[PDB]
């Protein structure tokens, strides 16, 4: 098993330290179930983000092997380009020998300047990996570095230390009751069929089944702008001058749970999960966004669902298991 602890930063990002090379150079990265590529800032990046973050130096760690394969990758927050390479990556206790990863060359857009992490570690299927680069987990299994072809995620609420990604094992005590093994839909993202979304006695959003991705690399619960406008006035949100989706925190004291039924089992999301009380006010945790070019209208069950549910992503059995935490 590998134990990779994660820093919870303002309940909006969750990242961990991995070390690349021998001797280990040190990097912060998100562990993202919505991408499959690992990259680095390298020393050949002159972008603003790159003056701001730890940069890998190929020259100084003795096990790297260079490649002439390039890596361009577009995401929702912006884009980056780099070159691939092989080095040992120390992750959660395991020395993943000869892992291919990206050394970035450019990283535009100020998102990545302000972002507290250096790079990205993707945990979804190799299908979505640009350049066909072998994703970390896949490379741990191909080497037998793990006993079980599954990894489990724990994500803390309230800014407490303790979120972890158990590489190759499940920690039974992190959840109450039993796991419920839901099947995947398309093998690329951790995509599953959502049967409905109900407020109180009546369905408000998936009246015919919707498709959802289970995604640690996003803070909010997102669905399409249509269904979402519909949830926003239901919970009582309004537009603020700035653009914020404002709600009164009193609503936590008076609003009922929303229920997402995934493959038979009803999973509730309480108001203290989907309405955030921040240093500013209370805003909704539902965000409008429309799905990217190569896929059909995705719902993203982000950090606001994961925090409340122990999730296991079983590669061996192509299933996701879910259980109420604690």
């Amino acid at each position: 098993i590998g134990d990779e602890p994660l820093e919870n930063y303002l309940d909006t990002e969750y990242f961990g330290t991995i070390g690349i090379g021998t001797p280990a150079q040190d990097f912060t990265v998100i562990f993202d179930t919505g991408s499959s590529n690992l990259w680095v800032p390298s020393v050949y990046c002159s972008s603003l983000a790159c003056s701001d973050h730890n940069q890998f130096n190929p020259d100084d760690s003795s096990t790297f092997e260079a490649t002439s394969q390039e890596l361009s990758i577009t995401y929702g927050t912006g884009s980056m380009t780099g070159i691939l390479g092989y080095d040992t990556v120390q992750v959660g206790g395991i020395s993943d020998t000869n892992q291919i990863f990206g050394l970035s060359e450019t990283e535009p857009g100020s998102f990545l300047y302000y972002a507290p992490f250096d790079g990205i570690l993707g945990l979804a299927y190799p299908s979505i990996s640009a350049s066909g680069a072998t994703p970390v987990f896949d490379n741990l299994w191909d080497q037998g570095l793990v006993s079980q072809d599954l990894f489990s995620v724990y994500l803390s609420s309230n800014d407490d230390s303790g979120s972890v990604v158990l590489l190759g094992g499940i920690d039974s005590s992190y959840y109450t009751g039993s796991l419920n093994w839901v099947p995947v839909s398309v093998e690329g993202y951790w995509q599953i069929t959502l049967d409905s979304i109900t407020m109180d006695g009546e369905t408000i959003a998936c009246s015919g089944g919707c498709q959802a991705i289970v995604d640690t690399g996003t803070s909010l619960l997102t669905g399409p702008t249509s269904a979402i406008a519909n949830i926003q006035s239901d919970i009582g949100a309004s537009e603020n001058s700035d653009g914020e989706m404002v709600i009164s925190c009193s609503s936590i004291d008076s609003l009922p749970d929303i229920v997402f039924t995934i493959d038979g089992v009803q999973y509730p999301l309480s108001p203290s999960a989907y309405i955030l009380q921040d240093d500013d006010s209370c805003t909704s945790g539902f965000e409008g966004m429309d799905v990217p070019t190569s896929s059909g209208e995705l719902w993203i069950l982000g950090d606001v669902f994961i925090r409340q549910y122990y999730t296991v992503f079983d590669r061996a059995n192509n299933k996701v298991g879910l259980a109420p935490v604690a």
